[PDB]
């Protein structure tokens, strides 16, 4: 294209472009003020408008990277503030940008963004929505460099959707909070998800990713033929590589390409994309990414024909082990959108293992005749965990369910820090709440997604804060071994009950009117340490100690009750629990 910025501006919109450029600059110039970026945006935007006005206007012809880099090198505070990031400015573009990528900082070290009071927000919103949206856009972008700009934008507009919606409702907070919390969550899952997706590719391997991808793709596009799914995973793996590589523009293009490829091939891919393809370049790939599984073809055959019965299972497998395995995965996944990808991978890894084993032996067919029976222990297992957990959760609610989880895991991994156990437990509960509402069919996918994110947040938090080798194990496990390993975490019977400490167990009227979250967190962190000091305590002895608390607390909110009515709880339980 003549002038890529003219182009971009025109095929994005003034708005989207201002937002993206902001996000873009916010993401490198993470220690720069809002107004400086706004200045740059304005400086970039207006310039772009000249490039639009006339695609031949000086500097319009320049690469979106060059402009961007130049624009980055126009920031005066650039050497003082970004130090060596500024040295990038001396490098010629190909290197200049790759140098700016290097100097993007994932854990950039910023104040936690503190959700202001609704009214404050709702008013700042109403007054200067544009500034509102961008100022926070700014904060989230610089906090999340690497976080894919357009998506951030989509959260942005969803944030706008939540403010426009809630800032004119009877109870603003009753409306917004849940919504900002939804967005807060999904913003984190999405950030956590990207974090992961890039780590995934590197540690677990391009293979593992392609496998994961094929399974996903095939569940999402059952009626797509394997050659098609594979095309998509080859390209998806590429776009993915580039988005991880971090460069927004390349990445964005790659995803645009793919999305266009996928829209000019909806018939070959999915019938559920009509919606996703009528959308603008911007929303395309992301809509696509999020698209739901297409209906699988009416009455498909077992995989027994191609993977057991076929004469040439072994020949086909050996002639291209990974294509075949992908075909298995394809055929298995397409048939099972109900399975979590990793499951499919476990099944495929399994069918790979026996093929490896069998195809060598005198009679493979005999040997691998019952390979699918090996698939049941693997399918049911995580299927059971859904039934079981969604049962547990339906008999307990999000909250007491987290508490269920908390004691389960604190018992499983007592060394893990308590805030961690509280969060992963809390998030776990949340994913329980989220995926259990889902029907049996969509449950496992759903879980796996949140799960791998929860697990990964847990796992990387556990990295260089390590406390349980068994976790480091479950963390340094295979993409597919990860969750099982965890689900294989027993109670740490070598665990020495952490020595008692009254302070963690003394609470105050603080508790009675803390936000219902803080309440839960303090209760759950309490419940945790409770298990940490008394690992060996039956669901009998705990519903005991907890039903105490519950009573002990509402039968208190003259608040020195906590120092005394507390004292009793502290010693009563201590003795009761052996
Ligand atoms: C590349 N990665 C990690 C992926 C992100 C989101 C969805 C993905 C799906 S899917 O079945 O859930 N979605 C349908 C195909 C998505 C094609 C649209 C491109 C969006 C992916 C961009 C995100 C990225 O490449 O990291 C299958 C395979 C990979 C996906
Ligand atoms: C030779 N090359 C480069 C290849 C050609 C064609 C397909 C290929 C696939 S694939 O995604 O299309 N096929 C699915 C991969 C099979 C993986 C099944 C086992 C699960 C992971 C293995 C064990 C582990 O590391 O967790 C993956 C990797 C390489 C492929
Ligand atoms: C500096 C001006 C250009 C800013 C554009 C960078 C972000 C690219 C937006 C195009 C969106 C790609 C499609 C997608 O979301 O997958
Ligand atoms: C406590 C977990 C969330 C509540 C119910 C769903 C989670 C259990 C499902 C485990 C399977 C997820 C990944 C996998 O396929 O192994
Ligand atoms: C503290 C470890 C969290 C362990 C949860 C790992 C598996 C949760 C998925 C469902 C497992 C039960
Ligand atoms: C060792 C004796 C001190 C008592 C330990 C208090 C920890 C109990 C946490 C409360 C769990 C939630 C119960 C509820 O839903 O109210």
């Amino acid at each position: 294209h003549k002038s890529e910025v003219a182009h971009r501006f025109k095929d994005l919109g003034e708005e989207n472009f201002k937002a993206l450029v902001l996000i873009a600059f916010a993401q490198y110039l993470q220690q720069c003020p809002f107004e400086d970026h706004v200045k740059l945006v304005n400086e970039v935007t207006e310039f772009a408008k000249t490039c639009v006005a006339d695609e031949s206007a000086e500097n319009c012809d320049k690469s979106l990277h060059t402009l961007f880099g130049d624009k980055l090198c126009t920031v005066a505070t650039l050497r003082e503030t970004y130090g060596e990031m500024a040295d990038c400015c001396a490098k010629q573009e190909p290197e200049r940008n790759e140098c700016f990528l290097q100097h993007k900082d994932d854990n950039p070290n910023l104040p936690r963004l503190v959700r202001p009071e609704v009214d404050v927000m709702c008013t700042a919103f109403h007054d200067n929505e544009e500034t509102f949206l961008k100022k926070y856009l700014y904060e989230i972008a610089r906090r999340h460099p690497y976080f894919y700009a357009p998506e951030l934008l989509f959260f942005a507009k969803r944030y706008k959707a939540a403010f426009t919606e809630c800032c004119q409702a009877a109870d603003k907070a009753a409306c917004l909070l849940p919504k900002l919390d939804e967005l807060r969550d999904e913003g984190k899952a999405s950030s956590a998800k990207q974090r992961l997706k890039c780590a995934s590719l590197q540690k677990f391997g391009e293979r593992a990713f392609k496998a994961w991808a094929v399974a996903r793709l095939s569940q999402r596009f059952p009626k797509a033929e394997f050659a098609e799914v594979s095309k998509l995973v080859t390209d998806l793996t590429k776009v993915h590589t580039e988005c991880c590589h971090g460069d927004l523009l390349e990445c964005a293009d790659d995803r645009a390409d793919l999305a266009k490829y996928i829209c000019e091939n909806q018939d070959s891919i999915s019938s559920k994309l009509k919606e996703c393809c009528e959308k603008p370049l911007l929303e395309k790939s992301h809509c696509i990414a999020e698209v739901e599984n297409d209906e699988m073809p009416a009455d498909l055959p077992s995989l027994a024909a191609d993977f057991v019965e076929s004469k040439d299972v072994c020949k086909n497998y050996a002639e291209a082990k990974d294509v075949f395995l992908g075909m298995f995965l394809y055929e298995y996944a397409r048939r099972h959108p109900d399975y979590s990808v990793v499951l499919l991978l476990r099944l495929a890894k399994t069918y790979e293992t026996t093929l490896e084993k069998c195809c060598a032996a005198a009679d493979p067919h005999e040997c691998y005749a019952k390979v699918f029976d090996e698939f049941k222990p693997l399918v049911e297992e995580p299927q059971n965990l859904i039934k079981q957990n969604c049962e547990l959760f339906e008999q307990l609610g999000e909250y007491k369910f987290q508490n269920a989880l908390l004691v389960r895991y604190t018992k499983k991994v007592p060394q893990v820090s308590t805030p961690t156990l509280v969060e992963v437990s809390r998030n776990l509960g949340k994913v329980g709440s989220k995926c259990c509402k889902h029907p049996e069919a969509k449950r496992m996918p759903c879980a796996e997604d949140y799960l791998s994110v929860v697990l990964n947040q847990l796992c990387v938090l556990h990295e260089k804060t390590p406390v349980s080798d068994r976790v480091t194990k479950c963390c340094t496990e295979s993409l597919v071994n990860r969750r099982p390993c965890f689900s294989a975490l027993e109670v740490d019977e070598t665990y020495v009950p952490k020595e008692f400490n009254a302070e963690t167990f003394t609470f105050h009227a603080d508790i009675c009117t803390l936000s219902e979250k803080e309440r839960q967190i303090k209760k759950q962190t309490a419940l945790v340490e409770l298990v940490k000091h008394k690992p060996k305590a039956t669901k009998e002895q705990l519903k005991a100690v907890m039903d105490d608390f519950a009573a002990f607390v509402e039968k208190c909110c003259k608040e020195t009750c906590f120092a005394e009515e507390g004292k009793k709880l502290v010693a009563a339980s201590q003795a009761a629990l052996g």
